[PDB]
């Protein structure tokens, strides 16, 4: 898909944020900050909101530049919460280049997280001009719901369970990657796209796609600590750093009571062991079986849209995220 | 002015805070003592302190129109977001500079780590901001979108302020350090400090239509601004010891601006070369030229220039809001 020219327009986005920046060497800073976090990646969540933006709406208006600007907008949120999530978790590289506070600090990290929400907001609120009040008014309550969401996610992610009482600690992950991830990321640029377009309108049809943005956010996260377990070594990964996730998760619902002994000991110092068991329970296999179940679930969800124009729009969607975990290092 | 009822405010407020953090449904909520983690968040942070920005806000909307019933309430609870901004502006600002004790008590990021400082401070912008979306009921759209304006300009402000206060290269042969000094200032405190809340305030008492000679009170607050934070700077000169403070920290302060402006070539060489390695001796020059003198003469001029621009305010009304508040302000910079 493209998706061209959303990439494109990056460049007129940086000159809206060059603009904004009359206050009046810092903005050579900005600017970079926004080249070194915003400009990298693949921009699935950017991409999301032009998607949904596409069949949903009818060719009228120049709305389309300022459906791209959004487009980046939704990009420098998720980089904002990206250069937050690297400092708390301690994270070494993102995007195949080292985290922000690494290059720049911590405390210039902490306040560019500052900066770019404060842009974010700005460029929403400039919205009005073009769909006027009641569309950015109902864009800016999505975006308040969804971040409230992902920080009490985060909060959920830094509280320490207890893995003696693993009785629920699985309704504690899936809820907390609901909270976390599951929102920003689905959530937030589809229901912004929704906006925009003023689909007509399947209100009551609304529950069904919601169902299937909360398991596209599930599989989402799910895939991300599987990976993490499989190709990362070191001592600030989720094992050594003491985090709930799928794989744990899923230990203590298929291991015996000798195993989960084992990894509730070693939890986490020796992320050495943890990972054995990982092995011997054969994690990787289960997530496969996940993976799977998790596409035709999906399949299943799609296939009962109604609208048939907005079931083209999330037939590509499930695709798009689709492909984005499964096309992975495969071997 | 008896401003004990907006004080009391607060368990409306946190009650209206409980209200909204209902998260998870179908179940018995096992996996919410986090309302219990945030209510005690803002206990610690937002309860502490004196509340002097809130108090500003709604000294100034109920005295340019006051309200009776109802909309009081609304005033009462945004003074308590502004509270709530205030307080998470200090706890990433306590991150950056390393601090010890705020409103008393020891460091949000020290007391539960910094992972979850950083997380804390935007539960208390997300809440804020949800806050004043909430107002929406009572004051309407357009009067919604006119503090949202308000809220965005001054944040932004305040984050580029802070950053040219993180700023590292402070060169050496520096003339501009006045002008980068007071620049800073006017960005990371004047902003937010005393022009968010007062044009809070008289959004919400939407009283009057004066738009020419507006600027002068954007001039007031201005001054009152970096007034407050040249107390704040002397302050740190004066009234700690630490074994790291704000000259270990290569910190622009405001007794090393106008240090710039009075010393000689040599001694521009003691506070350069000592600047982040040694206070005490960075302190001794300070302490010849004695900053705190000419900082006195800085509080004449600047009540001096203050109360003289109030003489010129339009609305006896205002005038007298704007000596009170000048007042209070100067008052308690001398507490
Ligand atoms: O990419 P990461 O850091 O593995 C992660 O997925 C990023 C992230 C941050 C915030 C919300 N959701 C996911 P995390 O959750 O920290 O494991
Ligand atoms: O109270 P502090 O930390 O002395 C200070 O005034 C707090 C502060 C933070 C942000 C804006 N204005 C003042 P700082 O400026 O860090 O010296
Ligand atoms: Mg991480
Ligand atoms: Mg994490
Ligand atoms: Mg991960
Ligand atoms: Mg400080
Ligand atoms: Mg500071
Ligand atoms: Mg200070």
């Amino acid at each position: 898909y493209d998706y061209t020219d959303f990439i494109n327009y990056y460049d007129k986005f940086k000159v809206i944020v060059y603009n904004v920046l009359k206050k009046l060497p810092v903005i050579e800073y900005y600017l970079n900050c926004i080249d070194y976090n915003v400009k990298k990646g693949k921009h699935i969540r950017g991409k999301i909101l032009v998607l949904i933006s596409s069949l949903s709406s009818a060719y009228s208006n120049i709305k389309r530049d300022s459906i791209y600007l959004l487009g980046w907008v939704v990009e420098a949120i998720q980089a904002l919460i990206l250069i937050a999530d690297d400092i708390m978790d301690s994270g070494k590289f993102r995007r195949g280049a080292p985290c922000w506070y690494i290059v720049h600090g911590q405390s210039n990290a902490i306040n560019d997280i500052f900066f770019l929400k404060m842009l974010s907001l700005s460029l929403i609120f400039e919205l009005s001009s073009v769909f006027g009040n009641d569309i950015v008014m109902k864009i800016q309550k999505i975006y308040n719901e969804s971040i409230f969401f992902t920080v009490l996610g985060q909060h959920l992610d830094l509280s320490y369970f207890d893995l003696s009482k693993a009785d629920k600690i699985s309704e504690r992950y899936f809820s907390m990657v609901e909270m976390k991830t599951s929102r920003y990321t689905f959530y937030m640029p589809v229901f912004f796209g929704l906006t925009l377009s003023e689909i007509q309108v399947s209100s009551a049809q609304l529950n069904l796609i919601e169902a299937i943005l909360y398991k596209l956010g599930e599989f989402y996260q799910v895939h991300n600590d599987v990976s993490d377990y499989l190709f990362n070594d070191s001592n600030a990964d989720d094992i050594c750093r003491f985090k709930l996730t799928w794989p744990l998760q899923k230990s203590f619902e298929i291991a015996d009571e000798e195993m989960k002994l084992k990894i509730s000991e070693n939890y986490g110092k020796n992320s050495s062991l943890v990972k054995d068991c990982y092995n011997l329970l054969k994690i990787n296999e289960h997530y496969l079986e996940y993976q799977r179940n998790a596409l035709d679930y999906l399949i299943k969800l799609v296939k009962d849209i109604t609208d048939d124009s907005l079931q083209k729009v999330f037939i590509h969607l499930i695709h798009q995220i689709s492909e984005l975990i499964t096309n992975s290092r495969s071997n």
